[PDB]
């Protein structure tokens, strides 16, 4: 099958709310890629402002390539490269859970692509170890993490004055309830602290397997984001990060205090990280679980 | 890492009961490889004897070809063709259910792969889903459907004189539950009728999404086989098919009814397949699901 002039479609590889991801070769120079197919629907997110976003992002480190955007029939097709599997994928081959190793040097690139795409003045707000993926088997960056889907950025302040984007309530929750902060189940503006707080979840879920608010009660949609966020709140740092390292507590607890608009100090954060790293006399290597017997 | 000489381990791509299945290359000619770690203990199955299985079935299509056998420390390693996802991902990227088209083509395929291991005087004895596998996304062979794992393989008659094993009972039971046919719940030796069989339960699973037997009660292991046992003897076939085309009820129907030493008919049940795709008006092509949109 033949999108965007010179893309052939091959087989399914990823699934979403809306949209179905292939993986496809380029036929002028048999490049792989990954083509995003997207419903023109009222309530399907659009497929030209993610692509706005990857132009925007062109050029930084853990980033996809996009090669182009258009309209097939009743879809909007997105062409970006192809990479490997999920941190979610990688979680069922390795038991379920990440040794703290993995954890910490994976939370320094994860952390270095949320930065990145900070200081393009924009907040991700879809934080999940879905959206985490790393390279193909075969290449130089087989373990190197990406971070694809921008369908939810929002620019925090204006790109050029860099003047912060005003608190506001009322918010209609969107993402993920099982990783999103405290502030979002409140219905609170997003801002760069959210993004941190919601990495933070992703952190402990790997080192724990799960996260307390995991699988609750018979209730519906709009009691399942509730009954979670009481939970959230409910439940004490100290013993979500009980029986790991010093900085995983420490990380969380500066993500939950920061103000609305301040400046995270993500030097201050990986830091934390390289000393979880020197304290098991390790460094960061390419020694991942999913690369270990 | 280096195994086998001149094999470089890359990264996990799935894992078992038991072992780990990893992904790399051959270092002579830079070739793609699956390799496949095995422990060596008391309760694990003997990976030579799944190296023997597949010399003897190699050359025979949809079956991988093996390239080495031995032991790596504490462990025995196999290393074969690297393929692709199997049947049980590709459902979960189809929305948890094959159409007919796609189920009628892959029954073709997979009834021809199980003639092949019976016409070398083998039942393999672990049907299911996760153990048929599709060639690589930009090979020749993407659509092809392969079978591995051949850990519970075992003669079902001498090789020389095609004297069929005597019917034996007490045998404990070994594969999935989900799958199995009634007479292995009922402890009887296993022979090509249950492995057609087997099948039939697979196909079922695929056309409606689920088995009636899925998931029971608050049961224990033996208690699981046994009531899964008897939830398939009471469940009606014509109940079990109904709503699909009349061919998947008479599979069921023949697979079900044959004698314990009895020769399929290999050629009546390719039929089926075959008529179910001529009343649908298609033919049998490439476009299974995962290749639609
Ligand atoms: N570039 C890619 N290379 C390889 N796999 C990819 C790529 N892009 C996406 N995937 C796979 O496809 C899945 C879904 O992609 P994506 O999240 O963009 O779909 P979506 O409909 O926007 O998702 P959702 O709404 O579920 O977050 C990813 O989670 C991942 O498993
Ligand atoms: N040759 C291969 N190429 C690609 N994937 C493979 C290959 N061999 C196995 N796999 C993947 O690895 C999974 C487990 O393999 P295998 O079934 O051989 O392990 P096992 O321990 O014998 O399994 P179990 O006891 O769970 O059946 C397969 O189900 C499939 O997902
Ligand atoms: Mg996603
Ligand atoms: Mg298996």
């Amino acid at each position: 099958n033949v999108v965007g002039v010179h893309y052939k479609v091959g087989r399914r590889i990823g699934e979403g709310s809306f949209g179905v991801i292939f993986e496809g070769t380029n036929l002028l120079n048999n490049q792989q890629v990954a083509i995003k197919f997207e419903p023109r629907r009222s309530d399907a997110p659009q497929l030209r402002d993610e692509y706005r976003t990857y132009k925007l992002l062109a050029g930084c480190t853990g980033i996809p390539n996009v090669y182009y955007f258009g309209q097939e029939g009743l879809h909007n097709v997105l062409v970006i490269d192809l990479l490997g599997p999920s941190l979610e994928d990688l979680l069922d081959l390795c038991g379920r859970k990440f040794s703290v190793k993995t954890v910490a040097m994976a939370a320094k690139q994860m952390l270095a692509r949320v930065q990145s795409i900070h200081e393009k003045s924009l907040v991700y707000r879809d934080i999940k170890p879905d959206n985490f993926l790393i390279g193909r088997p075969n290449s130089k960056n087989a373990n190197m993490i990406y971070v694809v889907d921008f369908g939810m950025v929002k620019f925090y302040r204006d790109p050029v004055t860099k003047q912060h984007i005003p608190y506001r309530e009322k918010k209609n929750l969107s993402g993920t309830a099982r990783y999103m902060s405290i502030n979002t189940h409140l219905g609170r503006e997003q801002s760069r602290r959210d993004d941190l707080e919601a990495l933070g979840h992703v952190f402990m879920y790997f080192l724990r397997g799960s996260l307390p608010w995991q699988g609750l009660k018979a209730a519906t949609n709009k009691q399942k984001y509730e009954r979670i966020g009481e939970k959230k709140q409910s439940t004490p740092l100290r013993e979500l990060c009980a029986g790991f390292p010093e900085e995983f507590y420490k990380y969380m607890h500066y993500a939950r205090n920061l103000a609305f608009d301040a400046t995270p100090d993500y030097d201050y954060l990986q830091g934390l990280f390289s000393k979880v790293l020197e304290r098991l006399n390790t460094t960061e290597d390419e020694n991942f679980d999913w690369n270990l017997l």
